[PDB]
């Protein structure tokens, strides 16, 4: 019964998921002045040309665009990573207002939304194994700011009407995730966690410095989704973000400057 309400939101999660108060939780604030440039990170490799999207699902907390991860088709390598990480799904976190919605912050600034492209380390065989390991997942995080429309997001926005409520899904084949990336792949990286229960400390975070721009109309459509199931009182799917957690004994590294 976790969620984003007053009764069941982030401040309550520790009761069912004690790791909520752990040593490597996410998201965090990225203090740009304290992040250190690391000239050794190796180049970052996003290989999405053969991606095979399958379906879009409203899971009651966000919507997920799911991919075929039974073979190396859409993979993340390089940067801080050792080995090959397969794309399994992406989703977003967003606000009720344009000045909130991101999970990570940058010098305390919140963006309107944040995209998470979730990948798992192929050495562990399946995603359920990978989330048990400290280097199991690599999440590419991309900030969204409100301005000009993002063309590559529009196919997602257009299908949302068909998955308004929890448990609805729709076919979502032939979607190209390359259309959601910014120009630059400059990034920050740090070890962290899933930002929703079970909050497992299995993620190498790769947060891009450059946000993408989406239109007010695009993000308004996100906010028409429902957390509730069909035939239940309407609760708009907004403010599905976890706030920044303590950095503790971690360093955030920059790929640039
Ligand atoms: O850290 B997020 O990318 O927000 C969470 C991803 C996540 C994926 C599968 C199961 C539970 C959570
Ligand atoms: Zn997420």
């Amino acid at each position: 019964h976790w969620g984003y309400g007053k009764h069941n939101g982030p401040e309550h999660w520790h009761k069912d998921f004690p790791i909520a108060k752990g040593e490597r939780q996410s998201p965090v604030d990225i203090d740009t002045h304290t992040a250190k440039y690391d000239p050794s990170l190796k180049p970052l490799s996003v290989s999405y040309d053969q991606a095979t999207s399958l379906r879009i699902l409203n899971n009651g907390h966000a919507f997920n665009v799911e991919f075929d991860d039974s073979q190396d088709k859409a993979v993340l390598k390089g940067g801080p990573l050792d080995g090959t990480y397969r794309l399994i799904q992406f989703h977003f976190h967003w606000g009720s207002l344009d000045g909130q919605g991101s999970e990570h912050t940058v010098d305390k600034k919140k963006y309107a939304a944040e995209l998470h492209l979730v990948h798992w380390n192929t050495k562990y065989g399946d995603f359920g194994k990978a989330v048990q390991q400290p280097d199991g997942l690599a999440v590419l995080g991309i900030f969204l700011k409100v301005g000009s429309a993002k063309p590559g997001l529009q196919k997602v926005v257009d299908v949302l009407d068909s998955i308004k409520t929890k448990g609805k899904s729709a076919d979502f084949t032939n979607f190209d995730p390359r259309g959601l990336l910014p120009e630059s792949l400059d990034y920050w990286t740090y070890p962290g966690s899933l930002t929703t229960p079970p909050l497992l400390e299995c993620v190498t975070w790769i947060v891009l410095k450059e946000p993408i721009s989406v239109s007010s109309e695009q993000v308004l459509k996100f906010r028409k989704l429902n957390f509730n199931g069909e035939g239940e009182p309407e609760e708009l799917m907004v403010d599905n973000w976890r706030p920044a957690q303590p950095l503790k004994n971690r360093q955030i590294k920059a790929s640039f400057k």
